[PDB]
């Protein structure tokens, strides 16, 4: 260790910036997010200063470097271009024993400015003293992924009730386990961030009095089409804190290997039983995580899996997956609108009742078959024999964002035979923008 | 952010502990350990203080707290158990501009000390500013068992090579290529734990030798509809190591703070084709470019005209797709897009009205679908008309979702003889659902009601 990590207090505090460029402006942008008392000196300023300083949230000094601006300042960071400048704000700082960064130089100055991941009032900061700048924003990178957007309104709201706390648990270890069910209780986070102050001490009242073994709640999670990086952030972060994921087929290998590693696994691949399984290992006690392919509220049938826990007194919540329409949009280069190709977008499946076929060969259309291979012959004549278009662009997308994804596409009286190269999970694009893949295909085909 | 941290340079630098128990004890084997020229100001010491000052670690000032000894100082630390001491130690240092830290009052003074992940000479900290020290130390166990030990290493490493790498490269963006290869090059990392010199220099050779691509790329990324959490994890790769972002309107906030702090942002928000060229240019000079949009990019969201050109311009581009509205608002509003069967499809239309073009109402009225209207608001008296006239029933429920996602979000819901009442009472961004579906809204709404 060769610098001590410390976490300045710098509201109203005096500090300087000396320059005026872009590089300066994006220290001033985080010396102004920790509420300091901001000069900044500079021979010229880009706009975003002056209207920083019309706004009455800065100072300007426009003029060379004076040192009398140090008189009463507390940090400085030279962020000019002239090695020379930077030289004079670090030798001027050094004999004030005011903490000092050089943006181009860290060996150069007295203090280094870390990656940062901002949870106010939780903070981490991450550095390796200049030896790997790339690495820190990595591991910033990943830090926030991790940490929920909203984790700072949960510890500014624990520290509003260590009192009641202790009132009602009197040990050590009893207390270390209440912490540990609040602050992953998201719910209570997201309550908090909408200002839904009803739903807070519901939730609050909920944490204080059932067990403190009993955590239990459902989350509806959307794993996407496959590719694991397209599950979101919010989703990762609950796959984390799971003590329980039921998953079926459709949710990739990929996805599934980043399942906490001390976490249940309920494999589903009835209706019906799902409904019971989520139910009552959530009344167990247990967070219980649904991971779905794709979307849970587009052909998932999300919806069946919650009523069920809603006479029933468990809390549920979803997080929204990318569907498959969209994934395969992305991936095989064939926007789902462009310009005026398209003025709507089909999402459609292929029980309960018969396709309306005048409906879906009317012009303007992307049409997107979900579960369609079993018809896709009997789309093909049923739609021209509406009207559509005979030469109409069609495509197929077999497993869709993964690493052995296929597109296979052509024309509308090729759909029953092209459908036979594919096999489930594929999905069907009818429409015009299917002929823009030519200038799109940008992922590989397999 | 309520506190700046900051890694501060202690070598050789003047440091104040006031007190001499444990507490004191601890803060100044940190101190001694970060290099710093320490003195130690109490009434009583414990053991290890006068054996330091005996092996010249530091120099003891036995006796009452002597404000002169903070004339030199950097930093200042009040560890006594006498608040009225501590007091006049951090209002002594105050006026002399020290940073100085109070252990047991974490809110007064002006700098708190974080606790440390150390990978020598990476370093990680971690403080909730005293508010919450129960949330710090199960962080702290996290990043442990997620740092690898070793990374210490592959960091020092690094910087024994900067200078190499300045000198064969260039450009910046040639070193960054060189840099994100060698920090994910596992046989590289387990080479270094090793010792095994050749394996560290056959790699390295190889990895100075890779000619590098010089163009650069065009990534668009879809934000999501606005929570920050619904930002996949690729989206969120590609803006923590983007050079320009280039974003609208409809991108959030919060996703702007996910924004590589050190790129800078283009902002276009209410031309279609100087984005095209700004994208274009920008990209070919090297620079990787995020175009990060609102929702999902290839959802009305013109994401295919900004990509046309590149592919005959020989510039790689990749698409990350996005939550689109009608995915957010659905969940977040406990309105499935689908549901047993209330809906064989559902369609996504644009309210909008291109100054030729009229939608085809006749198509749009019929059973068992679930309407979703993008940018329809200042349209809504029409849809309600037009979707009546045409076979929808008067009573349709539909729901207008605001802000859907956000913290902000609002939903205003009823039939369809209200809808152009309802449009009144939002503003954009908002959406139109119209069909059965918006009826499960009782029995599925968990984000709130505003
Ligand atoms: N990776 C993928 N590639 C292509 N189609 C996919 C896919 N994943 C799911 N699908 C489509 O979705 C159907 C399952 S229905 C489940 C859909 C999911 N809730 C979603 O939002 O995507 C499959 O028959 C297939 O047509
Ligand atoms: N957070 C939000 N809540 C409700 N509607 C939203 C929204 N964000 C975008 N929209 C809708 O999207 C329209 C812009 S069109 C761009 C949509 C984006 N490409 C996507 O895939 O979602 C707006 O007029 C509004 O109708
Ligand atoms: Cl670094
Ligand atoms: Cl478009």
């Amino acid at each position: 260790m060769d610098h001590l990590p410390i976490f300045c207090q710098l509201r109203d505090r005096d500090c300087l910036i000396v320059g005026g460029g872009d590089v300066a402006e994006r220290k001033a942008r985080l010396l102004l997010e920790a509420g300091a008392r901001l000069t900044v000196n500079a021979l010229t300023f880009i706009p975003q200063f002056t209207v920083w300083a019309n706004e009455g949230m800065l100072t300007l000094v426009e003029g060379p470097f004076d040192e009398t601006l140090l008189d009463s300042c507390w940090l400085a960071i030279a962020a000019t271009d002239d090695d020379t400048v930077n030289q004079r704000v670090s030798d001027a700082a050094e004999s004030r024993r005011i903490f000092c960064n050089v943006v181009d130089a860290p060996k150069a100055a007295s203090f280094i400015m870390p990656s940062i991941i901002d949870r106010s009032p939780l903070m981490v900061a991450v550095s390796a003293g200049g030896t790997s700048p790339v690495l820190a924003r990595l591991l910033r990178e990943k830090l926030e992924s991790l940490l929920p957007q909203h984790l700072g309104q949960v510890a500014r709201y624990a520290g509003q009730l260590r009192a009641r706390v202790k009132k009602q648990f009197a040990t050590m270890g009893e207390r270390r386990r209440f912490w540990e069910k609040f602050f992953v209780n998201d719910r209570l986070a997201q309550s908090l961030a909408n200002a839904d102050e009803k739903a807070v001490n519901a939730t609050t009242e909920r944490l204080f009095s059932e067990p403190l073994d009993h955590r239990g709640e459902v989350v509806l999670v959307g794993a996407g089409p496959g590719d694991a990086g397209l599950l979101t952030l919010k989703g990762l972060q609950q796959i984390q804190q799971a003590d329980i994921v039921v998953y079926d087929r459709l949710v990739s290998d990929d996805i599934m290997n980043l399942v906490r590693r001390d976490a249940d696994r309920v494999f589903v691949g009835p209706q019906e039983e799902i409904n019971q399984i989520l139910l009552r290992e959530a009344q167990k006690g247990k967070r219980v995580v649904r991971l779905k392919g794709g979307d849970p509220f587009i052909f998932g049938r999300g919806g069946e899996e919650l009523e069920t826990l809603c006479h029933a007194g468990i809390p549920f919540s979803v997080v929204p997956g990318i569907t498959a329409a969209s994934g395969c949009s992305a991936y095989s280069g064939i926007p789902l609108t462009h310009r005026d190709y398209a003025q709507s977008v089909r999402l459609v499946t292929g029980t309960g009742g018969e396709l309306d076929w005048e409906n879906l060969a009317a012009e303007k259309q992307t049409l997107v078959f979900y579960m369609g291979l079993n018809q896709a012959a009997t789309i093909q004549e049923k739609l021209i024999a509406f009207g559509m278009q005979a030469d109409m662009p069609v495509a197929l997308v077999e497993n869709g964002t993964s690493v052995k994804q296929r597109v296979v596409h052509g024309v509308l009286t090729q759909l029953g035979e092209l459908a036979q190269q594919v096999e489930s999970p594929a999905l069907i694009i009818v429409g015009r923008v299917v002929a823009l893949r030519d200038k799109l295909n940008w992922f590989s085909n397999h």
